[PDB]
């Protein structure tokens, strides 16, 4: 190619020929080139010749508008690079709405820029990108690998390596204890392929910028993916063991006690051994892991040979904590066996490192031990101190005490008896689990326990019309538990006295409204809370209860059934009672009827205030203090919560202004102090190590100074009561799950009971699918709280709560595993009446026009009269998006592939025209009538060429392009189905985006800000600040209030339980 | 962000001035952001308004 024009003095301004000599046919164009793309808006285009470099002014009359086109694919690219090197870590719906919003200069022909634009020069862009990344050169992450460039490249089918143009860090606020802890282990384990070869970089020979960039994005893609089901793990210390040779082993003093067996206080073994001191123990070598337990007893057996009883002791290094722990920290555990004075090698001294009269006052060798570590529940906890009793002093070992309790709690025992029959023995009450059931209680049960009385071809598709639907092709919930009410207990008989084993429960059934015939339309209006009697009789194994329920009678209350609903857990209620075979409603029969301490709460990284709502709802919280940097979230959240000191400065700095003495902050406000903070909270972000690979020395110095350890030493700061920690579930899977057990460590290490769990948002009553990790930590003293059992039953797909950490399975103490007393909460019943709006919706108050339709309705706005509806509020989105929407069609599960390919006119002049089909689809083949389907040539095998590239189609050229090998993009354009449920925490909904389905079930339009605050289980009343997409974003970072009222309850067990043991125990003082 | 456009050299703090002081009256030798705080004998001219 060559070129033309007056080329001037490297100096001179001027863009007019003046000053200027012309040339013609200039050399060949060697390359052509960029710069500008760090500092101002200096984006010169630059030519390269044998003979010289010349750096473009303006064009030619007549080459203006082919370097037109020119120019906006490079205001673009600069838009995007300037964006990215401002916000890596950038979600591809960030960069829609940057590119959207970025106003173009008159200079640029163009209006306004859309995704539409970006998608048509993706290629350009994505390249200009990559560019800059070899141009420039940081250790720091290469632009082009940023989850919006990965989600572009992937959406467009971009190929990578085709080259072109060139031209102090965060300190986290910690403690002395936690820097320690994150130092210690850089100072230590810290250490040290196959590309694609088809690229341009890799056709390319210390030297190196040889990095394959199809390897690259592969790479960042799978270090985003984890591992969710393997075998419970097996228990420790079941090994051989090695027996010490004999010299003088014999008993000291006088016999402690007898039992055919007879006890000791002392042992001589050359040198003595006393009941309660600690022995090692040597195994068959396998790996040579030195052995520590407690001896518990000593004594004889019948035969002569000498016993001791081991209480195990269970190393640091194998609780969850490994490499991370304290070499000599030791664990407490619920192992403990029999063995010969012979395995013996060596006493040991093991110190209780037990907390201080002011352990909470106390932010800023030997074998030790501090907590309880469960195996199988991963809960380090304060060590019973239960003492001993004078008829076991001699046998005391909590191991086998421990498990008493468990065995005789999980045991089916009977409480009253009553008259016998046959070999049937009638109670009125018994026990299981902990749990009383006496007659006429209620009782939850599987589907599969009793039943109730029962009830009893597609045509071709016009292809030219729709020409990808044949891409459309190529479990759901349970139910809730069953409820009846007891009537008879007959038991059985295991000859002397009654078979504990075969309790028997004869119940009267209860329907559910759509166990009726009435079946799916009982389920819409209808409080999921009610049921209907039924005269219809069952007979269970008490085996098969899950737990007890109150049924209660409607008119046999003295209060509002909503009181009573809300009153407590596992509460039902009937009014009418169903008839299985006249199939109507009558009336019941007769004989069917008869303070809590707000800990002060710190919520850092609050938000609009979700988590600290939840918990305000479960009655155990008032958040005095909250700390969000970004002004809409805090502004929100101040609105919601008068009381609160809302901090917007940044937590770091909070942090050293407390640990310096200062009682207030620059504005003045109320900086907390010691003592001040009962509970702490908070989801700090994960910015820049969440990944699943190894750690590196990149990766490891984010999170070292990262907001997770800043948080932390919030926690050891103010030594909490309480203590939380959400985040995304794959928080326990980061780096090869380091930022897990990192974080246990370094509770355990200030000396907190603590554990972790994965919870499935939907479970606990939201449209919804979206699991959390929770780091739960409790201060000696009070109680670690339980994770709570799903409160409904949901999609067991969803319901991936396992954790795999050093290959072995860890699970929480949530034993409801599929299905629960509730049904699922659906999209319809999340937001079926609220009233039509139409695509760029922008009044925020608006009148309801309607009652509340769904019990969860309802529930979010209020038991009485609002007249606003705040927020009901969508996206206006670009005039071809939203004549995409309108062709969506409405039945469930419809999405881009049921588009018509058809011209539309896009409401002003421009047109949105057919999809050409000019390729081969070699691997999809012809349609039904003879005709195309590809649309690029790489649907052929060959590369693709560009320009076969459309843009503005109604049917969006790049899905096409790239559907075969991203699963036909199955869900874009997709409507929410109103028997569904929310794909994720919506943020910011695009239609091509990552978020899910986000359009809606029937409107031609996106979901509205109420839309997905509904989806959270937002209170209707719960307010929002700032521009729609702050709002958007607003509600989908926040944690749902359901989830936390759920967790919330937990803590109020703890706290209650606590509570009334030092009243227990003021009592006996 | 105008004064930092026209000076590149400068180090812009949008601080608080109060608190940026308190910082430097406890040795602390960057701010938040990291940057970098002056000390004694660093500036040699102090202007404002
Ligand atoms: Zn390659
Ligand atoms: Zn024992
Ligand atoms: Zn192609």
């Amino acid at each position: 190619l060559y070129f033309s024009g007056c080329a001037k003095a490297i100096h001179d301004e001027n863009p007019s020929m003046e000053g200027g000599i012309n040339g013609k046919n200039l050399g060949p164009i060697n390359q052509w080139w960029l710069s500008g793309f760090d500092g101002g808006e200096k984006v010169l285009i630059g030519f390269s010749t044998a003979f010289a470099e010349y750096i473009l002014m303006e064009p030619s009359k007549e080459y203006e508008p082919i370097f037109g086109l020119m120019q906006e694919k490079i205001y673009i690219s600069k838009i995007v690079v300037e964006f990215l090197q401002n916000n890596p870590d950038a979600v591809y719906e960030d960069l829609i709405n940057k590119i959207e919003t970025t106003v173009p200069p008159s200079t640029i022909n163009v209006n306004r820029f859309t995704e539409d634009s970006l998608l048509r020069h993706a290629q350009f862009v994505v390249s200009q990108v990559e560019s800059y990344d070899e141009a420039k050169d940081d250790d720091e992450t290469p632009i082009f690998l940023s989850p919006c460039m990965r989600a572009l490249i992937h959406l467009a089918g971009v190929s990578l390596g085709q080259r072109r143009a060139t031209r102090a860090p965060t300190k986290a606020t910690t403690t002395k204890l936690v820097y320690q802890i994150f130092d210690t282990f850089f100072s230590e384990q810290i250490e040290k392929r196959r590309r694609c070869g088809v690229c341009e970089v890799c056709q390319q020979p210390a030297c190196l910028k040889r990095r394959c960039p199809n390897l690259a994005v592969k790479e960042a893609d799978d270090d985003e993916e984890a591992d969710d089901e393997m075998p419970s793990p097996k228990k420790l210390h079941q090994g051989k063991k090695k027996k010490q040779n004999k010299d003088r082993i014999s008993w000291l003093g006088q016999p402690m006690k007898i039992e055919r067996t007879y006890y000791q206080k002392v042992s001589i073994d050359e040198e003595m051994l006393e009941v309660g001191d600690c022995v090692s123990v040597i195994p068959d070598d396998s790996s040579k892991p030195l052995y520590l337990a407690r001896v518990t007893a000593l004594w004889e057996d019948k035969n002569g040979q000498m016993m001791f009883h081991a209480h195990w002791f269970c190393a640091g290094t194998d609780t969850v904590l490994g490499a991370t722990s304290d070499p000599l920290e030791l664990f407490l555990v619920g192992e403990c066996e029999n063995m010969q004075l012979s395995y013996i090698h060596s006493k040991v001294k093991v110190i209780y490192k037990a907390p201080s009269e002011n352990w909470a006052m106390e932010g800023g060798k030997t074998y030790f031990f501090q907590l309880w570590y469960n195996q199988e529940y991963a809960r380090f906890e304060s060590p019973p101190k239960t003492q001993p009793t004078e008829d076991n002093k001699h046998k005391f070992c909590l191991s086998c005490i421990r498990l008493a309790e468990l065995r005789q709690k999980e045991m089916p025992k009977v409480l009253e008896q009553i008259e016998e029959v046959d070999g049937r023995v009638y109670c009125s009450s018994i026990t299981k689990n902990g749990v009383v059931y006496r007659l006429g209680d209620s009782v939850y049960l599987p589907p599969e326990a009793f039943t109730f009385n029962i009830k009893v071809k597609k045509d071709p598709v016009n292809e030219t019309l729709y020409p990808e639907h044949y891409r459309k092709y190529s479990l759901d919930a349970p139910e809730p538990y069953r409820i009846g009410r007891i009537k008879e207990i007959h038991c059985g008989k295991k000859k002397g006295k009654v078979n504990e084993a075969d309790i028997k429960l004869r119940l009267y059934k209860f329907y559910r409204p759509e166990n009726t015939h009435r079946s799916y339309n009982g389920s819409y209006h209808t409080d999921i809370n009610m049921l209907y009697w039924s005269d219809e009789e069952a007979v269970v194994n008490f085996s098969d209860v899950q737990g007890r329920c109150t049924v209660e009678y409607g008119e046999d209350l003295l209060e509002s059934i909503q009181d009573y609903s809300q009153g407590g857990p596992d509460r039902f209620y009937f009014l009418e009672a169903y008839n299985s075979k006249t199939k109507n409603f009558e009336d019941p029969p007769n004989h069917a009827r008869s303070k809590l301490p707000k800990l002060r709460t710190l919520d850092v990284f609050s938000g609009c205030g979700g988590l600290s709502e939840g918990f305000h709802q479960a009655g155990i919280s008032e958040t005095l203090w909250a700390i969000e940097m970004w002004d809409p979230a805090a502004q929100a959240f101040r609105l919601n919560n008068p009381g609160t000191t809302v901090f917007t400065e940044d937590c770091n700095v909070l942090l050293k202004l407390v640990m310096a003495g200062e009682v207030t902050n620059s504005l003045g406000q109320r900086l907390p102090q010691k003592g001040d903070v009962e509970m702490l909270c908070g989801g700090p972000p994960c910015q820049g190590f969440s990944g699943m690979n190894r750690f590196n020395s990149r990766t490891y110095s984010k999170f070292k100074n990262s907001l997770v350890v800043s948080f932390l030493s919030y926690c050891d700061y103010y030594r909490p009561r309480f203590f939380l920690l959400e985040n995304v579930r794959n928080f326990v899977s980061y780096r090869r799950s380091m930022v897990l057990k990192l974080t246990l460590r370094c509770l355990v290490r200030m000396g907190y009971q603590c554990t972790f769990g994965v919870l499935q948002a939907g479970q606990y009553g939201v449209a919804q699918t979206r699991r959390r990790a929770i780091i739960l930590a409790a201060a000696p003293g009070e109680k670690l709280p339980l994770f709570p059992e799903p409160l409904h039953v949901f999609a067991p797909r969803a319901c991936q709560l396992s954790v795999v950490v050093d290959d072995k399975k860890f699970v929480s103490n949530i034993t409801r595993l599929s299905s629960g007393p509730f049904r699922t909460i659906t999209v319809r019943d999340t937001m079926s009446d609220l009233p039509e709006i139409q695509n760029g919706a922008s009044n925020s108050e608006i009148p309801y026009n309607g009652e509340p339709l769904s019990w969860f309705q309802r529930q979010l706005r209020g038991s009485h009269y609002q007249p606003i509806l705040r927020d009901h509020i969508c996206k206006d989105m670009s005039p071809l998006v939203a004549a995409r929407m309108r062709h969506i069609p409405l039945f469930p599960g419809s999405d881009w592939r049921d588009l018509p390919n058809i011209q539309v006119r896009l409401g002003d002049g421009v047109i949105a025209h057919k999809l050409q089909y000019t390729f081969h689809d070699v691997k999809n083949g012809y349609s039904s009538t003879g005709a195309l389907r590809g649309v690029c040539s790489c649907a052929e095998g060959k590369a693709c060429d560009p320009e076969s590239r459309q843009f503005s189609t109604l049917i969006p050229w790049c899905l096409p392009h790239a559907g075969n090998r991203h699963n036909h993009w199955a869900g874009l354009y997709g409507r929410l189905e109103w028997d569904g449920f929310f794909s994720t925490t919506v943020t910011n909904p695009e239609p091509m985006g990552k978020q899910g389905r986000v359009l809606h079930p029937e409107q031609h339009r996106v979901v509205s800000v109420r839309e997905c605050a509904r989806s959270q289980g937002f209170p209707d009343s719960y307010r929002f600040f700032g521009n729609i997409l702050d709002r958007h974003r607003q509600v989908g970072n926040a944690v749902p209030p359901p989830l936390a009222k759920a967790i919330g309850l937990e803590i109020k067990l703890c706290l209650l339980s606590s509570a009334r043991e030092s009243a227990s125990a003021a009592v006996k003082a």
